[PDB]
Parts: C-alpha cells; structure tokens; sequence
C-alpha cells in the first residue's frame, strides 16, 4: 500500500517549510495528509499565505498509522505544535511505535515540549540552537538534515528539498527519491 | 514606500513556486497580493496544496501598478495563464510601462502565448523548453535564474529561491536581497 504522511499545520507556521514537504512526498506517491492542528479551517501562515488543510488533526488521527509525522517550523507555528496536548500525544505514539519522526527548523523544538527523542542527534536553525539543547536532552548537529534512528531534523527554509527527499528515501528508498528529485532541477 | 508585487495563481500552479517567491518577496518588505486567476475562491494547486488567495485577479489589477507581474508554473497553471485574455492585458501593461515581469519552470510559456519580449534571453524547465522555443521568439539559457531587462526567468521548483531573491535584488538591490537571504539556511557559496 502507499506510504502515509501527517504533516501538521498550526497556525505560524513556515510555508516554505510546510509547502515543499507535502508537494515533495506527493511526488514520491506517499498519501500526505495535512492536518489542521485547530481543525479544517484556513491556516494563516508565517509570511501570511494562507493554507486549507486536508482535515483536522482530531479526524486524521483516528485515520493513521503514518509512516512519518511532519513538524514544520515557523517562530510561532513550533510555539503552537509544542503547547498543543493533541500533538503531545501523537508524537508520543509514533515513537513508542517506532515511526519516524520528522522536524525542520524551529520545529524540533516541539520535540523538545513535548519530551521526544531525548538522547537523539538533532539539528535546527542555528537560531533554536540554544533553546533545543536547554537541559542537554540532545546532541546536537551542524548537519543540513540529520537523522538518528527514527528522529530526522533539518536547519531550515533553504534545506526543505533536503529534508524532503531524506523523507521519501526513508520511506520508500533511494530510487523513488531519484525519480522525484530529477525534475526539482535543483543544484 | 514599498515595492509591490503581483502573483496570478491559477488552478494546477506549482504550490513550491507560487509559495517560496510570495513568501521571499514579503520577507524582503515588498507588498504581495496572491491573485486568483478565477476569482477569490481558494486555488488548487498541481500536488493538491490549497491557498487561499488574497483577492481575485479581476479586483488586485484595479489596484495596480505592480513593480512585478509573477507568474508560477506547473502544467496546468501555466496553461491557464497561457489562455486569460486578463493576463495577456495586465503583461502586455506592465512590459509596456517598463515594469518586471518574472516566470518560473512552464510559467513564460504564458510570456509566448501572450507574445512578450520577444528576443529576451529566457529559460525555463527543460521540458518546457521546446514549447518556449517553437518559432524562434527567444534565446534560450541554461542559466538557473535569467535577468535579460525586464523579463526575468528560472527552471523548476529547485530554482524558486534563486528566482525569488532575483526579484527582490531587481526590485530591492542587493543589500536586502542578501539580508533576506541568510537566515533561510541556502547553500554557502562553497
């Protein structure tokens, strides 16, 4: 069957790095779904472009398992994924599961709120840098795109293609990921 | 005051280069109304991504002049810019009063189909390329981003960065374009 993708989208949240994801892992043939974290309405985004979502988290969730779950960043998306109980305990399942786990830019922080990984090799934007390792919960990574295990982080805007294909290579390997990263024309 | 920009999005228009130059040219402090095509209902996009435009297309070229017309690609989208009579008009006002014109991937196969600036170094996709070049009305580059006055074109979804920040040198110079650039993590230049 197809691959599965939640990708969960709060208000604040970087657009580029909520964009490129799902069209990147729609390219790859995996089913994304994009859940809005405060229900099916319009998302307004970091820089103001505005987003339907799919479907609720509250109706996606009872629709999994995925193969992945998707935190983009965004300033104050990150700061809404990680007060959220409802993505608290999705994130808890999937890594009690052993599903991967994936974040960019300020939004591993979100991992960090909500206590996933903790142990792991991270990356973020070299801004959440310091919020991230408060208490030493994570080794912490200058990589582009990180993954330890089933924890996979990335740096930012201009590494969402990165983080995008480690995605679909860790879903559906390395030649679904050629065939999807030859048309980006990307460097 | 700020520079403005105009981005017709229409049904199939690929989500990554429509959103990454919205999202570029607002971090740079220009103005930017996401036009939809068909009117202000929210847009499909070619891999099912939704936006939400700020306005129709029939309203945002009432509020003119923009100091760029840009115009996504993908498939679909471009063949519906191709096909606007409202979209030759507004092209055909802004190379007329000298202003920028910007289309990335299939996007400047609308620039052909509305016979504009012709002998402009362009690209595009390269499966774009020989539906750009049928009939001989530009040169074509394998540059990622081209600037060849004021038609300015880029590649795929790969090139939307480079594109964008493009403009925002044209419209804005390079000090902001480069103090937009560094906090998105793009490639170092070595």
């Amino acid at each position: 069957a197809s691959k599965r993708a939640l990708v969960i989208l709060a208000k604040g949240a970087e657009e580029m790095e909520t964009v490129i994801p799902v069209d990147v892992m729609r390219r790859a043939g995996i089913k994304v779904t994009v859940a809005g974290l405060a229900g099916k309405d319009p998302v307004q985004c970091s820089r103001d472009v505005v987003i339907c979502p799919d479907a609720s988290l509250e109706d996606a969730k009872k629709e999994g398992p995925y193969d992945v779950v998707v935190l983009p960043g965004g300033n104050l998306g990150a700061q809404n994924l990680s007060e959220s109980a409802a993505v608290k305990e999705i994130l808890k399942e999937q890594e009690n599961r052993k599903g991967l786990i994936a974040a960019i830019c300020a939004g591993p922080t979100a991992l960090l709120a909500h206590e996933i990984g903790f142990g792991s090799k991270v990356t973020t934007h070299p801004l959440a840098k310091d919020k991230m390792m408060n208490g030493g919960h994570y080794t912490y990574s200058e990589n582009r795109v990180e993954k330890d295990g089933l924890i996979l982080t990335s740096r930012g805007p201009g590494t969402s293609f990165e983080f995008a294909l480690a995605i679909v290579e860790a879903l559906n390997g390395k030649e679904v990921a050629a065939q999807v990263k030859a048309p980006l024309v990307l460097k």
